Order: structure tokens, then sequence, then C-alpha cells
DNA sequence: TCTTAAAATCGAAGTTAATATAAACTACATAACAGACATAAGAACAAGTTACAGACGTATTACATAAGAAAAACATAA
């Protein structure tokens, strides 16, 4: 299987076989579950992963999250800010706003 | 009371569209124009919060059917 884990800063372990998150209480241990997230958390994440270490503009993070949707930015600046608050991010360093550029997330690590 | 000078008036409409000759210099203060800076107003991007909708997921309710237990009836032996 082609597994992707990916570490994320105070040792955040996103796991996309999966699709659990969970924080470090060791280097690689998991036994401190913060869950699974949904499936546009999930779908946001994949592709802040995908564009990395390049930010990803606002309008293909909206048609990644909404190929077929009219939907608009206030729902992209509230699933931002959902995502980051179920990742226990309120210093905005997990998933950084480039400013006037769109968003980066921080990652240190993929494990194959 | 008799001349004699002033004063006032003289149809409506309609039309009816400019002229046009003729000292110099100096000193000073004030107004106007242009450039630059800071300020009030404005716009764009992102974030927090408060709520409602939408379809999924839980609990209340009424049962179908099949396994298990009790009981009544029957056949058999003493």
């Amino acid at each position: 299987y082609v597994r992707v884990i990916y570490q994320f800063p105070d040792n955040l372990w996103w796991n996309e076989a999966s699709n659990q998150v969970y924080y470090a209480q060791d280097p690689m241990k998991p036994e401190r579950l913060i869950g699974t997230p949904s499936i546009m958390q999930a779908k946001l994440l994949k592709i802040l992963c995908e564009y990395h270490p390049s930010p990803c503009p606002n309008d293909q993070i909206i048609k990644a999250l909404w190929p077929h949707g009219f939907i608009s930015s206030e729902s992209l600046t509230q699933a931002i800010k959902r995502t980051r608050d179920f990742l226990n991010d309120e210093h905005k360093t997990l998933i950084e706003n480039v400013k006037l550029q769109g968003y980066r997330i921080n990652i240190i690590q993929v494990i194959v």
C-alpha cells in the first residue's frame, strides 16, 4: 500500500490510511487521539498537503471542496476556522493564512 | 386780466438682435499658483459568533417467526 503519514508541529500525526489525527504523547506513540475529521476537513487537508510548500489560492481550494457549487467565501473562511479549531490550532501555526496569497499547512515530515 | 413759456400726449399687435477717434518709470505689498505632507474617509481580506437547516442516526412502538418448556394424551408393562 502507498501509505502516507504526515507529521505536524507539536508532534501532531495524521494517518491517511485510517484518516485519523492524534496527539503524540511520546515521539510517535498513539495514545491521545483527537479523532476523525469530516469529509471536507480531510479534503482541505489533502489540498494543502498536495500543494506543499506552495500556498494554495482560495479559488482552487473552493473548486476542490465544492466542484459544482456556487458557495460563498464565508463558507471557505468558516471551514478553515473549524478545521483549525478541531486541530486545536489557536495560535494559527498549523494552517497559516498566507497574506494575500491563500493558505499553507505546516508539515515537518512525510513517512511512507 | 392778458401774453408767454413750460408740460404732456400722440392705436394695437407683428417685427425688432451691437459697434468701431483720442506718458513713463520705480518701489512695494498682496494675491495666486504649484508642490508636498498628513489626515480623515474608504475599501478589501480575514476572523469570531450565533443560529438555522438537512439529512442522518437514535429511541419508541408494534410485531413474525422459530426455539424451548410445560402439559395433556396415549401406549405399554406389571
